[PDB]
């Protein structure tokens, strides 16, 4: 394919994307086609000769779209938002043309320097401590990782190296294997499975700390640390979760961070989803204790309109664990510029207010109860009574094909989750979604 | 930003991308700007109000391009190609609009089903043994991973789980932990650092097997295995490399495979770069022994024109280790359709021929010697004499700013590498790059 054909194809795809997203409320949330539908529709081998882009383009509605899950439909409540925005789509077109994966070491000023400045822009937006800002002139700064799962692992590895070095310095006679066998990390029992992943891949012990009303307390963390010290183990790392995946609960960073500092554990803050809200002054209280953190992560590619991948991680000392891989700073720059801070804050606030609106509708119905306090864009709720009736309700709702919801469970309480996902959501969607839940419950009751 | 503005912006970016790539020979391979150039060019904080897309576009040539490394310039010889093609750019626009990270498990027909068919399309193009193909009705099939590094780890983790489940049966009195501590894997001393990474993250011992003429022999692998068993260790995994990063040498898969088979080690084949050549019948002999492999991986995102990320991995039983994440199948489909088999074959062949051409020009200069047999798109060469005079030469060439080359070292032999990276490369580029090397050597000689 030559440039003129590329231009015709690409500009046609621009038209297609705008048509798709601007009219997304027309799409059905349950696919009409059955598993196995695709193979029949396309040949069994690649073509020997080049096909026409117009024919590929025609195959998008014919072959692809019937089998697509519409994540950006305001009728679709996935686990958390998947960011999409027009500025990020345009940046990624350019990154596609000029970036590399980073196999051959990227020594390029633009990739690296834009990443440093964008992490400062975003760090200022979050009012992060100066120690995390490159422009403060210290050791601190940030990197854009691919995922929060990667960020958690990277921080665990940095913490591991740091503890290794410190324990060696103090005991030159001990070998690495002996030191490494003693290392223990900590996280809440509500922490994401990526922490467990990180413990396994990092080759260390991980302790789950029992949370209180879904939130990890400093005293519980400290108790856990002390027990392991009494066993001769070496606590080295703890993950504090701001916005748990099950119910968007917040660990007490203002307790746990100081506990970690006091005991010389690296404190990593996983705020993958909820961290986007910290650009709003009214939600910044939720990361009180941030000064105690060794590393902090959130994903703009969930709730801050930056298409995947974009997981923003700051460290007090970035060296302990590089830059411009994939030119991810380009989409971050485009979004921050073409939205501006005000519009991004408006986006967070609108979503919080929508979740509250839905929670108010829900609790007004005496058949239902919240399963957790409402936080951020997430409402956890259930019919009063049994788990099985709730399992039934969720099944019925998803089967009716007007909206989609997802379940979760915390210690024997099964509940339904409504997360605000689509950037196209409006308040009337909350009314629509609630009325659909209620209508489904009405139907269950009247199954005699 | 709304759709009409998005369309104006995106279509202007399409114009920009075509202009950039189609005239990429105009670009200087050495950045003119110095480190630190970027910060003074842009504001120190995000804008409160949204900016205009036109001002962002203006800033691409003003702020970004002065500091960009032009990976796709035919004057730039990085470690290996970074795939770029127009069909893949257009696929990624759509994927950006409709795909998700996979946080919420994609239960989506199109994403999953397209991945299966494309891996069969591609597996046929490589003439992989029927056992790796999903269309053969067996347990085998393929997944599109993000990187060869991830692929190698995933295979290691599968092999680990498989061995552990085997050893638990023959030693029901042994600890699970006792078994794990005994596990040992193998790779060539020329294998990529990603194998070491997999060993570390996989929590197993890894043995570097001494290569001969940069190639791992079956006997050397067997000797290392038997040595370890002799100390009560448990061999479980080996990586056979087809196209090493240093010199594009090929391990003896025909020897190593059966060695692994005999001693019950999972054999993973890392063909990340050179694997793209196996779509050509005349190069398929380089994976003789492929029947003996448990997994096989190469990256279309290096040498097969599929923009990152796209690492294609086949397994004889893919259940020892979740499809459709990021909808990577879409770009593979677009590339295979819009190039067709013949054009992709022609791409590989031209690059192999260009490398031979360059090698001929090099050896004709009696001051130079090849540092390895020419394979695929790579020539390894050096001035006869010291490593130090070769380091000077490389620095001199890169400093001259007409072409860019990279260095490598195999057991105290330092050498320069010319790999064909750019899809825009032409025959005369070989003459240009050779003449530049020779001119630098002249310029060096005429100095004392």
């Amino acid at each position: 394919m030559e440039a003129p054909e590329f231009k015709d194809f690409a500009k046609t795809m621009v038209d297609f994307i705008a048509e798709y997203l601007e009219n997304i409320r027309e799409r059905r949330v349950l696919p009409e086609v059955k598993p196995g539908y695709l193979k029949p529709l396309i040949p069994d081998a690649a073509p020997e000769k080049p096909e026409k882009w117009q024919d590929v383009m025609q195959d998008i509605e014919r072959v692809i779209m019937p089998g697509v899950t519409h994540w950006h439909s305001p009728k679709f409540h996935a686990y958390f938002p998947t960011a999409n925005s027009y500025p990020a789509i345009v940046a990624d077109m350019l990154s596609g043309a000029i970036a590399c994966i980073g196999f051959t070491w990227i020594a390029s000023p633009a990739c690296t320097e834009l990443e440093v400045v964008m992490m400062d822009w975003l760090g200022k937006m979050l009012e992060l401590p100066a120690e995390f800002l490159a422009c403060s002139g210290g050791k601190g700064g940030g990197v854009i990782q691919g995922t929060a799962s990667e960020s958690t692992l990277v921080a665990l590895l940095g913490a591991k190296a740091k503890k290794l070095k410190e324990v060696k310095e103090l005991h030159p006679e001990w070998d690495e294997h002996t030191i490494l066998g003693k290392l223990v990390g900590y996280c809440s029992d509500q922490a994401h499975s990526s922490v467990e992943r990180a413990g396994l891949l990092g080759g260390v012990k991980l302790r789950s700390v029992q949370s209180e009303n879904h939130r990890m307390r400093g005293a519980a963390l400290e108790k856990a640390i002390e027990q392991d010290v009494a066993e001769g183990l070496i606590p080295f790392y703890a993950v504090v979760t701001l916005g748990t995946t099950n119910s968007c609960a917040f660990d007490y960073l203002d307790e746990c961070g100081p506990v970690g500092n006091k005991h010389n554990l690296w404190i990593h803050v996983d705020a993958a989803y909820a961290g986007s809200a910290f650009i709003c002054p009214e939600y910044r209280h939720l990361m009180k204790g941030i000064e105690s953190a060794d590393s902090f992560n959130f994903n703009p590619h969930k709730w801050m309109l930056v298409n995947f991948d974009c997981s923003a991680m700051w460290l007090k000392d970035p060296s302990w664990v590089p830059l411009g891989r994939r030119f991810r700073a380009l989409k971050l720059w485009f979004v921050l510029r073409l939205y501006g801070v005000e519009n991004l804050q408006a986006h967070i606030r609108r979503h919080c207010n929508f979740a509250k609106q839905f929670g108010d509708l829900c609790v007004a119905d005496s058949r239902f109860e919240l399963a957790a306090e409402i936080n951020m864009g997430l409402v956890c709720f259930r019919l009063k009574g049994s788990n099985e009736r709730n399992e039934a309700l969720l099944k019925r709702i998803n089967g009716r094909g007007h909206i989609h919801l997802v379940p979760a469970k915390i210690k024997d309480v099964y509940f339904l989750r409504m997360a605000i996902c689509s950037r196209f959501t409006q308040s009337e969607d909350m009314e629509y979604s609630w009325k659909e839940v209620s209508a489904a419950a009405d139907e269950m009751e009247q199954e005699q």
